[PDB]
């Protein structure tokens, strides 16, 4: 069964066959669409089918399907599962798996880069101190003095679920948030709950508006431990505007390196619960969401006042006007400091090219329109007018519950 | 099975049971979501009519009354004999308001119960259609105090006798290819503007030529009718700060009146049911003016603002887009024409959703269409989870008549 999608601005039509390789479920049915729902322990029973499918994929990609290298690997994995109840990926399989989990991330507009991913194998890690060292090296490598490089670091896979490696931070670099007695919030409101855990675990909080959070690292199911990232590794950019001199006086900065650390990487049935990865920012992540979301820094009002906008009625679009200037300042500041960043016009244009290329060479490109379209100026980007098919391929990145809600404390 | 939707900006959680009353299919499966796809006999008729009469008499708190059961057998006998049936005026008004209420792609549905229904089922000719349409336009326009209205022409009988308004909206600007190569006027209406000329229309060949109406009664050839200009309220577009904005020579009409959709009530199909409300600002400013496939005046505006158009990272398009949309709102508001900005409209819809979860058990909603085409995340609906499902009565798409009509 072939499926077509249409770009309604160019009339280009594309044919998806790759959705036939879709295993997982979307959450949708014939009678309901959960397209906008934000979120819609494994035995030897189902593992070898999951492993064989991944290995079939792996050996297809290298043009050795059905070879003796392929059949022996299948046999090897079979005997390892039936006797050890799990198995270990070769280095080549891990690299392929990580790259394809990114390739398969239907919510990711940056997937034109998916094949230039630097994979750090940290499966020999055993302790939190060891995790910190692997994360420090990730951050240094990925940052590259502002010439950002995509990287993932993969910690040991889950076994019985009682010995998990987890990074308790949602991103490796994030600012603290502090609920004040008067109901206001100092710093990033997104991070208040994590900040409180850190403070309870012994972190001395500087209690400023842009304090880099410590790393809270869990090795082998042990209680997590605190580590401070060396500040010389945390590249930050002061935010100024090319024409508004008062903008620097808002005292804003952001960090250079977006590095998501709370997701789960699934490869051939194995679960890598700690797999922090990083690329580089699209400016609207900072300028639109991080600064202008009502539940975040919410500097829209203050930028609006300083611009002297008509703030009495919303139909003056003072919010829209302030949001554009903030986003201009974010891109100006990063480019002025030679830190890698991409505006939403460039990134969505690249995604369309990637997606057409993926339809031609792969037969499909799963894509989540709700997440691909940028949070500002949606329809003047080319993805807005693009029909998109969303379906789940493996290897994949998955959500997982926050570890402080599942963790058994040792004391 | 009793589904939850979360607002991530406010943690408000709503519980949806109305989706279990859903009947039609979404185009999605558990293996693939089609949420971003633009378009996915005598015996099926009595179940359909029963469903609709069941909710109708429930909505007036007379479910299982003699009147209910009498109407049910009455319609059943009508179907057995005449192979169709006719709606009472009250059921017709109900079905129209609820088709709007069920329109999961419509952000303006907080207004759904104030719809003015014009029963035009006695109409038999295109001249008759034109008359009903002129009355509609003048009622809905209300000298700029816009009012929602629908006009319902006779229902389909056998596909041979369809009533159809060939225009996509009652009021739309003409578009022409140039010998030079580009497009003068509205590019979305190029093929229809051609059908009109290739029908007998004499185009002024301007930028903002109000298209004539092309009306089809009882399945005959359609006929051209010029809507009287004094019924077509237009707003000249100026900017409240930039005096050079007037010189761009832009205007838009005040009445969005969609006329190519099909209204389905109790299994009956109304192929001609033009309806009208009022504009959200971004429909004109973002889509009509700045889509590359439309008027696409973004570069000219940014140029006139002396913005650095050399790299995309200056966000010159974004800066221009906002000014254009400030101008549309300022123009309509100054001329006392109803218009809503995307901030007000989405805030209304969140309230409307809360109302529907409270008083109805849910509200079908299509996030891809509810979220405005600019400034998405600073509006409350961006952070709102929504469940999309197809309830009936409903407005449906139908093929363009010029691909179907036996000429
Ligand atoms: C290199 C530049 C990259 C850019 C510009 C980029 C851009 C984005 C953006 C804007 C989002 C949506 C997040 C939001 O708006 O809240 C996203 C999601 C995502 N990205 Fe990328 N990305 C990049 C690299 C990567 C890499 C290296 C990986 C993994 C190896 C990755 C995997 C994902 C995943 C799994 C999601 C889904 C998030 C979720 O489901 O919540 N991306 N990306
Ligand atoms: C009164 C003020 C109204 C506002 C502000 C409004 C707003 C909107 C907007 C912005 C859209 C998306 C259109 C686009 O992006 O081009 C839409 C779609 C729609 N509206 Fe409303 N609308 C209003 C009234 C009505 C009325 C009176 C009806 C019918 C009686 C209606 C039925 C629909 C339908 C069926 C759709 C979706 C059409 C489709 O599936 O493509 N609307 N509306
Ligand atoms: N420039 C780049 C480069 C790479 C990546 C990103 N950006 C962004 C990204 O995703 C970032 C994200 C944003 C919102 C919610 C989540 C999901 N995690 C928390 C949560 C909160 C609320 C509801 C559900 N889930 C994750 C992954 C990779
Ligand atoms: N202010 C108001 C008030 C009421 C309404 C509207 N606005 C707007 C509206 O419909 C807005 C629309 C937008 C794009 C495409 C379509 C559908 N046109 C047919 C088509 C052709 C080709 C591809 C896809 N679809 C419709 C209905 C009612
Ligand atoms: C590809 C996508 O289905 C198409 O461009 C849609 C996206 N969302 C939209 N949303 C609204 N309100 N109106 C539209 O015309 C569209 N177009
Ligand atoms: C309700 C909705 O699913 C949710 O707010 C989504 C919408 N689309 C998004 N798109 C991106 N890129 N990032 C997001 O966090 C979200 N949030
Ligand atoms: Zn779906």
């Amino acid at each position: 069964r072939f499926l077509k999608v249409k770009n309604w601005e160019t009339d280009v039509v594309l044919t998806d066959t790759l959705h036939l390789k879709s295993t997982l479920e979307t959450g949708c049915t014939e009678h309901i669409c959960m397209g906008s729902i934000m979120l819609p322990v494994r035995t030897k029973d189902q593992l070898f089918p999951l492993a064989k499918e991944f290995l079939d994929q792996y050996y297809s990609s290298i043009k050795r399907f059905g070879s003796k290298a392929h059949m022996d690997r299948l046999e090897e994995v079979n005997k390892e599962i039936e006797s050890t109840s799990t198995y270990q990926l070769k280095d080549t399989e891990l690299i392929y798996g990580a790259k394809h989990a990114w390739r398969n991330a239907s919510r990711c507009v940056g997937r034109i880069q998916w094949s230039k991913l630097q994979v750090f194998d940290a499966r020999d890690c055993t302790t939190a101190h060891g995790m910190f060292n692997y994360i420090c090296n990730h951050v240094k490598y990925a940052t590259n003095k502002g010439n950002l490089r995509s990287a993932i670091t993969i910690f040991p896979q889950r076994t019985d679920g009682k010995h998990d490696f987890r990074v308790w931070n949602s991103q490796l670099i994030r600012y603290a948030g502090y609920k004040q007695p008067d109901g206001s919030t100092l710093g990033d409101p997104a991070n208040v709950q994590f900040t409180e855990i850190c403070i309870q675990q012994g972190w001395k909080a500087p209690r400023g508006r842009f304090d880099v959070l410590p790393l809270l690292l869990q090795a082998n199911g042990n209680d997590p431990e605190l580590f401070q990232i060396p500040p010389e590794l945390v590249l930050e950019v002061p935010i100024r505007h090319p024409k508004f001199d008062w903008f620097k006086d808002l005292g804003l900065k952001w960090y250079g390196l977006p590095a998501v650390s709370n997701m789960l990487l699934e490869i051939g049935g194995l679960e890598f619960s700690a797999c922090p990865f990083s690329g580089w920012y699209m400016g609207t992540e900072i300028g639109v969401r991080d600064y202008c979301d009502n539940s975040r820094y919410n500097i829209l009002e203050e930028v609006a006042k300083k611009m002297d906008l008509d703030m009495r009625k919303t139909s003056s679009l003072w919010k829209d006007q302030a949001l554009v200037e903030i986003n201009i300042a974010v891109l100006y500041s990063f480019q002025s400091d030679k830190v890698t960043i991409v505006d939403h016009h460039s990134a969505t244009e690249s995604f369309i090219k990637h997606m057409e290329n993926e339809y031609r060479c792969r037969g499909g490109c799963p894509a989540d329109w709700v997440w691909i379209v940028p949070p500002m100026s949606g329809s003047i980007t080319p993805v807005f007018h693009q029909e998109m098919l969303n379906y789940r391929l493996t290897p994949s990145f998955e959500y997982q519950p926050d570890p402080w809600n599942t963790h058994v404390w040792k004391g």
